[PDB]
């Protein structure tokens, strides 16, 4: 099984044991300097050469034996990089390990990094460096087998400014100055546990931290210490459930990283280090689901590993599943019912938005000559939870569910699999209701597009009140509009409140003296929870209600989560009294702006 995405020799010829990175962090250039010491393994009798990811890198020299050897790069091949083969030595038996110590820099437009000048920060005096290499970007930061096939374990030393901290996905091993440069220190870090080269993470700001709980620290700049500490105060009640749910929490440490607003995704799973968006600060806990989303990787995802990302939704549907669960443990079981439903009209917008036969709409994809983070949406979450949550109901319940679910981790911990390892797996622990697993119609499950082609059962009392205001709204004439008042969402929770506009929305555009009113009676433009307002602002742009456009093109720009920006600006470029201010906006702030985030807004716009 082929990794599309990746250039570098396959699994069954080599395979990367080991990484030790030795950098340094320069502002003034942007650039990470230094020297990837990878330990390879040969699969293959008579190995004399292997090939290696890149995209953007300089290579200034690579070393086995203390001697120089041969390498070559060949022509860039679009997103994938530019592959490296490197000429061994000496022939190499199977199993026979060697030390490989490639000397390198990057492009200050790797794709795997976002620098940020002091004003883009919130003390406004020192610079800061994030890096997201899921899927394909650790290629843009040093020189690997660039596919989650491989899993390997890491050391790093990497030297920064003396007055700024480094982070990773690994535990802190110490610092100290740089012997070398004494306006500079070196911060270590050991990650034991063997991981895809995606889940490699690195920080480096004027990062300060909080405990929270037994095992968590919070990190972020100064001015979001104390309200991250607060947002985030249920870590260690959901690690707790987690760990029932999934089995022994292997990572050591779980500290979580709250990002500057330009972070493109609701977090990201770093092993030890889980990255957030500030924009999960809502003042009242309400988005901690994307926490226990994190939290739950560290089972499915880090432990069992999608083989190539055409098996992305392995990673995201049992991941949602576990999600689920460990907030229905905390809220109830009406609780999980009314975010499964939830999800599921996010699935029925994304199938909407690409089209019911659109290739993305399928479960399992075929990335071949498809850039992921093009790919990249909602289905494999949605549609990977879907068929999970049907094969709980087919299968006896909740309960039994959770069991193949622990077992299935157990079974390929420290592995990485395909949708086929997986169903064999299930036959396997449910052999006893094969005949029930018959009746599943896999293949449209699995390889067709558009939604599935059974819906699961949904406990409805959370969502009746938000689909009945929903309705009273679509359903309302002008003389109707009276009626509605501030008490209409006097017992509706902020959940409720987000799928009441949820559910409005895709009805969008309503009437615009109906958006008016509502502002009037429901003052939504006050309101500051990301997700909520993030509707608000869709409803009102599509149903061209020229008071938000201001609004909007803030939102789209004063924080960068893609699952905002990118609907935002599109709405704005699809709304004719916006549409001019949207493009400047976007050609305006480009520069700045993280690079996966400022190529698909761009693709998005039709722009460059
Ligand atoms: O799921 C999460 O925890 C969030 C959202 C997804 N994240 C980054 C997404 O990047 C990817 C990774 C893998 C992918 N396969 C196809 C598209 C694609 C995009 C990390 C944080
Ligand atoms: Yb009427
Ligand atoms: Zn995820």
């Amino acid at each position: 099984i082929v990794d599309t995405c990746s250039l570098a020799s396959p699994a069954s010829v080599c395979r990367t044991k080991h990484l030790h990175l030795r950098c340094s962090v320069d502002f003034t250039r942007r650039t990470l300097t230094g020297t990837a010491a990878l330990t390879v393994q040969s699969q293959e009798d008579n190995l004399r050469s292997l090939v290696l990811d890149t995209k953007d890198l300089t290579i200034e020299k690579v070393v086995i034996n203390g001697q120089e050897v041969k390498y070559a790069l060949g022509e860039r091949q679009s997103y994938k990089g530019s592959p490296m083969e490197i000429s061994l030595p000496i022939a190499l038996s199977k199993n026979q390990e060697i030390v490989i110590e490639i000397s390198f820099e990057t492009s200050p437009k790797s794709s795997a990094l976002q620098w940020l000048t002091p004003e883009q920060t919130s003390g406004k005096e020192h610079p800061y460096l994030f890096s997201q290499c899921q899927a394909i970007h650790c290629r843009a930061i040093l020189p690997c087998q660039d596919t989650p096939s491989v899993k390997l374990t890491y050391t790093a030393e990497v030297s920064v400014p003396k007055e700024l901290v480094a982070l990773m996905s690994a535990i802190r091993d110490g610092e100290t100055p740089d012997p070398e440069d004494p306006s500079r220190k070196i911060y270590k870090f050991i990650q034991k546990v063997p991981i895809p080269c995606y889940l490699i993470a690195l920080v480096v700001g004027a990062l300060e931290s909080r405990q929270i709980g037994p095992r968590t620290l919070v990190w972020s700049e100064k001015e979001q210490v104390e309200k991250s500490a607060y947002e985030f105060s249920e870590t260690e009640s959901m690690l707790k459930i987690a760990e029932d749910l999934g089995g022994p929490y292997v990572w050591g440490q779980y500290d979580l990283l709250v990002l500057p607003p330009s972070f493109p995704y609701g977090g990201m799973e770093n092993p030890c280090l889980t990255f957030v968006t500030p924009t999960l600060l809502a003042g009242d806990k309400s988005l901690s689901n994307v926490i226990a989303h994190e939290i739950s990787h560290s089972w499915t995802g880090n432990l069992v590993t999608n083989k190539t990302w055409d098996h992305f939704w392995l990673n995201e549907g049992h991941t949602v599943y576990l999600e689920r669960h460990i907030c229905g443990r905390l809220f109830g079981e009406k609780f999980r019912h009314f975010n499964a439903l939830g999800g599921w009209g996010e699935l029925q917008n994304s199938v909407k938005t690409f089209g019911e036969t659109h290739p993305f709409t399928k479960l399992v994809v075929d990335l071949t000559d498809i850039d992921p983070d093009v790919a990249y949406s909602s289905v494999p979450y949605e549609k990977g939870f879907a068929l999970l949550f049907y094969l709980e109901q087919l299968l006896g319940g909740p309960e039994i569910f959770l069991g193949f679910l622990k077992a299935y981790v157990e079974k390929f911990s420290y592995k990485s699999i395909t949708t086929d390892d997986w169903k064999d797996f299930l036959y396997s622990y449910f052999k006893d209701k094969v005949d029930v697993l018959n009746q599943v119609d896999w293949n449209a499950w699995l390889y067709s597009p558009g939604l599935p082609p059974i819906k699961p059962n949904y406990d409805m009392t959370l969502t009746n009140a938000c689909i009945a205001l929903s309705q009273r709204w679509i359903t309302a004439k002008e003389d109707d509009l009276n009626s509605f008042n501030a008490t209409d969402l006097k017992d509706l929770s902020s959940h409720q409140l987000n799928e009441f506009l949820a559910q409005t929305l895709q009805r969008a555009p309503l009437p615009l003296g109906h958006i008016k009113r509502m502002q009037e009676v429901y003052n939504f433009n006050a309101i500051n929870n990301s997700e909520i307002r993030f509707r608000w602002l869709r409803l009102c742009i599509q149903s061209k209600w020229e008071d938000a456009i201001p609004l909007a093109l803030k939102m789209a720009t004063e924080q960068g989560r893609m699952k905002f920006t990118r609907p935002l600006f599109k709405d704005l470029a699809a709304f004719d009294k916006s549409h001019d201010q949207a493009v400047r906006t976007y050609q305006e702030h480009k520069a700045s702006m993280h690079p996966v985030t400022a190529m698909l807004v761009g693709k998005d716009l039709k722009v460059d």
